[PDB]
């Protein structure tokens, strides 16, 4: 869930902002 909180926050459902303002689900970038 590579996807950017760039609105501030993930649209995408168990995706968490990480410090680099990025989504994680798991931890993996590639999810």
């Amino acid at each position: 869930c590579g996807e950017t909180c760039l609105l501030g926050t993930c649209y995408t459902t168990g995706c968490t902002c990480n410090k680099y303002r990025v989504c994680t689900k798991d931890g993996s970038v590639l999810n």
